[PDB]
This record gives C-alpha cells, structure tokens and sequence, in this order.
C-alpha cells in the first residue's frame, strides 16, 4: 500500500543514510520525507515485539510526543529495502547549507540553535537513545518557526553506561579517546561533538580536520567570539572525558542565559 498512500516528489538527497525523497501523505496532504535503504547496506539490526533496522527501533523510542527530533510516522519492508516515512518541515534548510550560505552565525542565533540542539539530545538520552552523529548536516531548520530538528539515527545506539568500542559517525566530530583508544562513553562523546558543533556555528567551519589536531585539542578562533562562548567551547572540547561538562552544566553556563524562543529567533534572524 506504500505506493497508493504517498505521492512521491523530488529526491532531496542521498548518501550513507540511503535516498530521501520529498513526499505528500495523500490522506491529509501532510508533507513527508520518504527514505529508502537497501537491506544489504544495513549492518545494524534490532527487533520489535519482527526483525527491523536499528534505526527504526531508535526512531520509535524517540518519536513519542513532541520533541526536536524528526519523527518516524510509518515504515514499510520491501523485498530488498526498508522505506521510512518521516516528518518534513516546510520550508526547511539543513544547518550545513544554512551555515555554508550565511557564514558564521551571530551569537544570539547560535545560542538559540545550540539550546534547541541540547534539548533534543536530552530528549533522545531520556528515551534511551544515543545519536552518535550530531553535526550540522543532521540538523534541519524549520525556517518559519525557527525550530531545529535532529535527523539520521543511522549511526545511533541504545544508550548504556559501559564503554562503546564501535563508531560509524563522522570522524571530525569524534572525540580524542576514540581516535587514540577506540573507546568512548556515550554522554561525554556527545558533549565533545556538541563542542565541535558550537564552534562550527560561531566560526562558520569546524575546528579540526586531522587526527593530530583532534588529539592535540587546541582551539584557535578565526572569528571574533566572546570570551564566554570560547570558554564553553573549550570546556566541551576538554581532552579528558571527565573534564567535560554535563548537559546540565552546559545549559547553566553564562553564555547560555537569556535564550530566545524559536519564534522570536525566526522573526529576528530568519524572516
Ligand atoms: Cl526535509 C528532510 C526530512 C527528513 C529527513 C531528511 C530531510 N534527511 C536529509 C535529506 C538530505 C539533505 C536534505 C537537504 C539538503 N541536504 C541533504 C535525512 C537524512 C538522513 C536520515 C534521515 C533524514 O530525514
């Protein structure tokens, strides 16, 4: 019934995540995204009360209620692929393209965006999900509402308190303990990736490209950035996992005070 229930539109993008198309739910005209993944390229499987990709398990765990995560609406199995039906904000732009187009973000805008990402990541952790690929390309902006939404749980895992020794996320957002030892814990690795993201936001590019820079952990600013924002970044990017802030500590940091709500953010910065 997939073919009769959704009208397929243009291809939005393709990559390690598969191929994603614009779609409309025929029942009520709801904008959707339709994501196809070949079965042979699914390395990571889990189970429902049947055998599904882990991405479906993780999405179901985070798609209850409202959150800053793009929600799984339905899924289908085909003989050689799985098809996922996801929310699609309209109009929308991913944060990578937004930053590529507009350059380094004003701190007020970065503060609003970063705050929303923190809230979304807390939501995932609350639901027992570790994203493991937090980055600009996995954040969508609802341009009218100023609301950010996390995508792509394809490298994610169940959250646990023991060590992870596997990683299939983005290397330049990966922490020094992974580079050096192939070992990390969930929350502290997530905080590292958040430091990279925040730098990316306020500087318009990522801080490290090579392994040696990651391991050295020295952050240089190319752009004028406030002392308070530089401090938070350097704290998230502490070389020792135990020296990094908790999410609570990030959200109580001086730089994170007086965040704009999403709608005000869109009025000032996006309209
Ligand atoms: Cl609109 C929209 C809804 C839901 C989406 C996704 C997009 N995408 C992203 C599609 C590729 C981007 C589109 C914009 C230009 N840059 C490339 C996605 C990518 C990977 C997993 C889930 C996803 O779920």
């Amino acid at each position: 019934p997939l073919e009769s229930q959704y009208q397929v539109g243009p291809l939005l993008g393709s990559g390690g995540f598969g191929s994603v198309y614009s779609g409309i739910r025929v029942s009520d005209n709801l904008p959707v995204a339709i994501k196809h993944v070949e079965k042979d390229r699914i390395s990571d499987w889990g189970e429902l009360p049947t055998r599904v990709p882990m991405e479906v398990v993780l999405l179901k765990k985070v798609s209850s209620g409202f959150s800053g995560v793009i929600r799984l609406l339905d899924w289908f199995e085909r003989p050689d692929s799985f098809v996922l039906i996801l929310e699609r904000p309209e109009p929308v732009q991913d944060l990578f393209d937004f930053i590529t187009e507009r350059g380094a973000l004003q701190e007020e805008l970065a503060r609003s965006f970063f705050w929303q990402v923190l809230e979304a990541v807390r939501h995932c952790h609350n639901c027992g999900v570790l994203h493991r690929d937090i980055k600009d390309e996995n954040i969508l902006i609802d341009l009218n509402r100023g609301e950010l939404k996390l995508i792509d749980f394809g490298s994610g895992a169940l959250l646990k308190d023991t060590v992870y020794t596997d990683f299939d996320g983005t290397r330049v957002y990966s922490p020094p303990e992974w580079i050096r030892y192939h070992r990390y814990h969930g929350r502290s690795a997530a905080v590292w990736s958040l430091g990279i993201l925040l730098y990316d936001m306020v500087c318009g590019d990522i801080p490290f490209e090579h392994d040696e820079e990651i391991i050295r952990g020295q952050v240089f600013f190319r752009q004028r950035v406030s002392s308070e924002c530089q401090h938070l970044i350097r704290w998230c990017l502490a070389l020792r996992p135990s020296d990094r802030p908790t999410f609570e500590e990030i959200q109580n940091h001086p730089w994170m005070q007086d965040v704009l709500l999403p709608q005000e953010t869109a009025e000032i910065h996006l309209h």
